[PDB]
């Protein structure tokens, strides 16, 4: 039925559906099937899907039709490959966070595809993201993005890349991890730089919680790093004050406790940049 098959998909309608299916006479040719199909529906991910349907509810009258449906939607799927059939995969968990984002669903398909299309590590991820969506909306992103592979997985076939996305997911895991580390500065940030303006210790009128993580994370992530090489990165964010400085290293030396154990490559490596940290406070004190 049409209503059916439309159960729970906000972009067709069972009205739609069956309108198509109307349209289509005994004797159209894969050609007119797909002509119909591309004037009624806009999206290849539900020409797709109207395709399903069309095929799967032809009755055994109509063998002729249901032949020339078969050969239309392996036509189509020939022309768009995972672009048609990804984004089906996809399709309710993309209509459900494009609810929650309030944005088209078409969108983030697309945006899906382009994730899923490459090797991505977290830092090319955040990087694409941050420009097109908030720090509180990539969250989401996120989540869908996950939520969609997952759903790929379990589909299997061959326009699924299964142990891409495997490492996908890692790296969007990677990237959750980070996200909720970003959070942290996004509140202790502001903070602090309000704090040392109000004692009349100038910081750079530019500095803002991005930047500051940024610094966090290239610490962390960093094969050689050093107490006096924590210690540069802070004076080159900051500038030379001594509040300024232990306000920030504090800073890290806190996220550090909290930062997931995703993000290192063990609790001993976590440890080993706590130590760096700490002897960076006892450097600027010893130094002052
Ligand atoms: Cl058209
Ligand atoms: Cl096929
Ligand atoms: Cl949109
Ligand atoms: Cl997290």
């Amino acid at each position: 039925l049409a209503d059916k098959y439309a159960s729970g998909n906000s972009e067709i309608s069972g009205q739609e559906l069956r309108g198509l299916r109307d349209a289509i006479g005994d004797d159209a040719s894969p050609e007119d099937i797909l002509a119909l199909v591309q004037e009624k529906i806009k999206d290849p991910a539900l020409q797709s899907t109207a395709l399903d349907y069309l095929v799967q509810t032809t009755p055994p009258s109509q063998g002729k039709l249901k032949e020339a449906l078969i050969q239309a939607r392996n036509t189509h799927t020939e022309q768009f490959g995972r672009t048609a059939i990804g984004a089906k995969n996809i399709l309710f968990a993309s209509q459900e966070y494009a609810d929650q984002l309030n944005v088209s669903p078409s969108g983030l398909r697309s945006l899906y595809l382009e994730v899923t299309g490459d090797t991505h590590t977290c830092d090319q991820l955040l990087s694409m993201l941050q420009d097109r969506y908030t720090y509180q909306d990539m969250a989401i992103v996120s989540s869908f993005l996950m939520k969609g592979m997952a759903t790929e997985l379990k589909r299997q076939g061959p326009y699924v890349p299964s142990a891409q996305l495997q490492v996908l997911m890692t790296e969007t895991r990677n990237l959750q991890a980070v996200l909720t580390s970003y959070d942290y500065f996004e509140s202790r940030v502001p903070i602090l730089l309000d704090s040392l303006k109000a004692e009349g210790i100038q910081t750079p009128s530019d500095l803002n919680f991005v930047k500051v993580a940024e610094s966090y994370h290239k610490i962390i992530n960093d094969k050689f790093p050093t107490a006096s090489k924590v210690e540069r990165e802070v004076r080159n964010l900051i500038g030379d004050d001594v509040d300024s400085v232990t306000g920030v290293l504090n800073l890290f030396f806190s996220a550090l406790r909290q930062t997931s154990s995703r993000l290192f490559s063990s609790a001993d490596k976590r440890q080993q940049l706590g130590a760096m940290i700490a002897n960076a406070l006892d450097a600027v004190n010893i130094n002052n």
